[PDB]
Protein backbone atom coordinates (compact mmCIF):
# COMPACT_ATOMS: atom_id res chain seq x y z
CA UNK A 1 0.00 0.00 0.00
CA UNK A 2 -0.05 1.46 -2.21
CA UNK A 3 -3.49 2.34 -1.32
CA UNK A 4 -2.91 3.51 1.67
CA UNK A 5 -4.75 1.75 4.16
CA UNK A 6 -4.20 -2.11 6.55
CA UNK A 7 -5.90 -4.49 7.22
CA UNK A 8 -6.85 -7.10 9.40
CA UNK A 9 -9.25 -10.35 10.07
CA UNK A 10 -8.65 -13.97 7.71
CA UNK A 11 -9.48 -17.44 8.84
CA UNK A 12 -7.01 -18.43 11.13
CA UNK A 13 -6.95 -14.90 12.46
CA UNK A 14 -10.41 -13.54 13.05
CA UNK A 15 -10.69 -9.95 14.12
CA UNK A 16 -13.76 -10.68 16.24
CA UNK A 17 -14.61 -14.12 17.80
CA UNK A 18 -16.35 -16.73 14.84
CA UNK A 19 -15.54 -14.51 12.11
CA UNK A 20 -13.18 -14.82 9.67
CA UNK A 21 -14.19 -11.47 7.04
CA UNK A 22 -11.67 -9.03 6.44
CA UNK A 23 -12.16 -5.75 7.99
CA UNK A 24 -10.14 -2.06 7.27
CA UNK A 25 -8.42 -1.07 10.44
CA UNK A 26 -6.01 1.83 9.12
CA UNK A 27 -6.65 4.86 6.73
CA UNK A 28 -3.40 6.46 6.24
CA UNK A 29 -3.73 10.31 5.99
CA UNK A 30 -3.62 11.50 2.41
CA UNK A 31 -3.47 8.83 0.84
CA UNK A 32 -5.49 7.04 -2.15
CA UNK A 33 -8.22 5.79 0.04
CA UNK A 34 -8.26 8.71 2.11
CA UNK A 35 -8.29 11.37 -0.65
CA UNK A 36 -10.93 9.42 -2.35
CA UNK A 37 -12.83 9.38 1.39
CA UNK A 38 -15.69 6.32 0.81
CA UNK A 39 -13.37 3.90 2.72
CA UNK A 40 -13.94 3.80 6.41
CA UNK A 41 -11.90 1.95 9.25
CA UNK A 42 -14.36 -0.70 10.09
CA UNK A 43 -15.48 -1.65 6.44
CA UNK A 44 -15.78 -5.20 5.45
CA UNK A 45 -13.50 -6.02 2.51
CA UNK A 46 -15.95 -8.35 0.32
CA UNK A 47 -13.70 -8.42 -3.35
CA UNK A 48 -10.73 -6.92 -4.63
CA UNK A 49 -10.90 -6.23 -8.22
CA UNK A 50 -12.54 -10.00 -9.44
CA UNK A 51 -11.00 -11.83 -6.46
CA UNK A 52 -13.88 -12.74 -3.82
CA UNK A 53 -12.31 -11.87 -0.04
CA UNK A 54 -14.88 -14.67 1.86
CA UNK A 55 -13.20 -17.49 3.51
CA UNK A 56 -9.24 -16.35 2.57
CA UNK A 57 -6.25 -15.74 5.23
CA UNK A 58 -4.63 -12.51 5.71
CA UNK A 59 -2.34 -13.43 3.23
CA UNK A 60 -4.50 -14.02 0.17
CA UNK A 61 -6.22 -11.11 1.07
CA UNK A 62 -3.11 -8.69 1.25
CA UNK A 63 -1.84 -10.72 -2.14
CA UNK A 64 -5.45 -9.83 -3.75
CA UNK A 65 -4.72 -6.52 -2.91
CA UNK A 66 -1.54 -5.90 -4.63
CA UNK A 67 -1.90 -7.43 -7.89
CA UNK A 68 -4.50 -5.16 -8.73
CA UNK A 69 -3.26 -2.31 -11.49
CA UNK A 70 -3.09 0.76 -10.68
CA UNK A 71 -7.43 0.60 -11.11
CA UNK A 72 -8.65 -1.08 -8.27
CA UNK A 73 -12.39 -1.66 -7.86
CA UNK A 74 -13.59 -2.38 -4.50
CA UNK A 75 -16.34 -4.11 -3.06
CA UNK A 76 -16.82 -3.61 0.57
CA UNK A 77 -19.82 -3.68 3.01
CA UNK A 78 -20.32 -1.04 5.93
CA UNK A 79 -20.58 -2.11 9.52
CA UNK A 80 -24.37 -2.82 10.13
CA UNK A 81 -25.61 -2.47 6.65
CA UNK A 82 -27.92 -4.07 4.53
CA UNK A 83 -26.81 -6.41 3.54
CA UNK A 84 -25.56 -3.52 1.05
CA UNK A 85 -22.69 -3.65 -1.14
CA UNK A 86 -21.06 -0.80 -2.25
CA UNK A 87 -18.03 -0.31 -4.87
CA UNK A 88 -15.05 1.69 -4.77
CA UNK A 89 -12.84 3.14 -7.63
CA UNK A 90 -9.08 3.67 -6.70
CA UNK A 91 -6.52 4.67 -7.89
CA UNK A 92 -2.43 3.50 -6.75
CA UNK B 1 -18.41 -7.04 -15.63
CA UNK B 2 -18.00 -9.72 -18.93
CA UNK B 3 -19.69 -9.25 -22.37
CA UNK B 4 -17.11 -10.25 -24.45
CA UNK B 5 -18.06 -13.80 -24.62
CA UNK B 6 -14.87 -15.42 -23.30
CA UNK B 7 -12.68 -16.96 -19.99
CA UNK B 8 -9.21 -16.65 -20.01
CA UNK B 9 -6.59 -18.74 -17.59
CA UNK B 10 -2.98 -18.26 -16.84
CA UNK B 11 -0.73 -16.02 -15.82
CA UNK B 12 2.70 -15.11 -13.25
CA UNK B 13 1.97 -17.11 -10.40
CA UNK B 14 -0.73 -19.17 -11.96
CA UNK B 15 0.81 -21.01 -14.93
CA UNK B 16 -1.74 -23.49 -17.24
CA UNK B 17 1.40 -25.35 -17.72
CA UNK B 18 4.76 -25.47 -15.73
CA UNK B 19 7.11 -22.66 -16.63
CA UNK B 20 4.45 -20.75 -19.26
CA UNK B 21 3.23 -17.67 -17.75
CA UNK B 22 1.38 -16.53 -20.73
CA UNK B 23 -2.83 -15.97 -20.87
CA UNK B 24 -5.04 -18.41 -22.57
CA UNK B 25 -8.43 -18.67 -24.01
CA UNK B 26 -10.08 -21.32 -22.46
CA UNK B 27 -13.78 -20.42 -22.46
CA UNK B 28 -16.03 -19.36 -25.66
CA UNK B 29 -19.67 -18.72 -24.69
CA UNK B 30 -22.03 -19.57 -27.59
CA UNK B 31 -23.79 -16.67 -28.91
CA UNK B 32 -21.41 -13.86 -27.59
CA UNK B 33 -19.67 -11.67 -28.94
CA UNK B 34 -16.29 -13.76 -29.75
CA UNK B 35 -17.93 -16.38 -31.33
CA UNK B 36 -20.34 -14.25 -33.38
CA UNK B 37 -17.28 -12.88 -34.47
CA UNK B 38 -15.67 -16.20 -34.97
CA UNK B 39 -11.76 -15.26 -34.84
CA UNK B 40 -10.72 -16.21 -31.05
CA UNK B 41 -10.52 -19.87 -30.42
CA UNK B 42 -10.00 -22.07 -27.43
CA UNK B 43 -6.46 -22.39 -26.76
CA UNK B 44 -5.49 -19.16 -28.03
CA UNK B 45 -2.76 -16.90 -26.27
CA UNK B 46 -4.08 -13.22 -25.60
CA UNK B 47 -1.01 -11.03 -25.96
CA UNK B 48 -2.73 -7.49 -25.62
CA UNK B 49 -6.17 -6.13 -24.33
CA UNK B 50 -6.34 -2.50 -25.68
CA UNK B 51 -3.07 -0.59 -23.92
CA UNK B 52 -2.47 -3.58 -21.84
CA UNK B 53 0.41 -6.09 -22.44
CA UNK B 54 -0.24 -9.16 -20.76
CA UNK B 55 3.24 -11.05 -21.18
CA UNK B 56 4.27 -11.63 -18.01
CA UNK B 57 1.22 -10.69 -15.42
CA UNK B 58 -0.91 -12.11 -12.87
CA UNK B 59 -4.23 -13.65 -13.60
CA UNK B 60 -5.61 -10.66 -11.28
CA UNK B 61 -3.85 -7.83 -14.19
CA UNK B 62 -4.86 -9.65 -17.13
CA UNK B 63 -8.68 -9.84 -15.50
CA UNK B 64 -9.02 -6.51 -14.45
CA UNK B 65 -7.68 -5.51 -18.04
CA UNK B 66 -10.50 -7.18 -19.81
CA UNK B 67 -12.90 -5.46 -16.98
CA UNK B 68 -11.87 -1.67 -17.66
CA UNK B 69 -13.02 -2.19 -21.27
CA UNK B 70 -15.97 -0.04 -23.24
CA UNK B 71 -17.90 -0.33 -26.06
CA UNK B 72 -15.08 -1.53 -28.65
CA UNK B 73 -12.33 -3.52 -27.57
CA UNK B 74 -8.85 -4.67 -29.08
CA UNK B 75 -7.23 -8.69 -28.92
CA UNK B 76 -3.99 -8.90 -30.06
CA UNK B 77 -3.32 -13.04 -30.30
CA UNK B 78 -0.93 -15.65 -31.22
CA UNK B 79 -2.33 -18.32 -33.49
CA UNK B 80 -0.26 -21.54 -33.54
CA UNK B 81 -0.13 -23.21 -37.06
CA UNK B 82 1.20 -21.83 -40.53
CA UNK B 83 -0.33 -18.34 -40.85
CA UNK B 84 0.77 -14.69 -39.55
CA UNK B 85 1.90 -15.55 -36.24
CA UNK B 86 -0.16 -12.32 -34.45
CA UNK B 87 -3.66 -12.11 -34.84
CA UNK B 88 -5.41 -8.71 -34.02
CA UNK B 89 -9.33 -8.85 -33.40
CA UNK B 90 -11.86 -6.12 -32.83
CA UNK B 91 -14.87 -6.68 -30.60
CA UNK B 92 -18.13 -5.24 -29.98
CA UNK B 93 -19.64 -5.62 -26.08
CA UNK B 94 -23.04 -7.11 -25.62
Amino acid sequence: KGLGFSIAGGVGNQHWPGDNSIYVTKIIEGGAAHKDGKLQIGDKLLAVNNVALEEVTHEEAVTALKNTSDFVYLKVAKPGSGEKIMEIKLIK
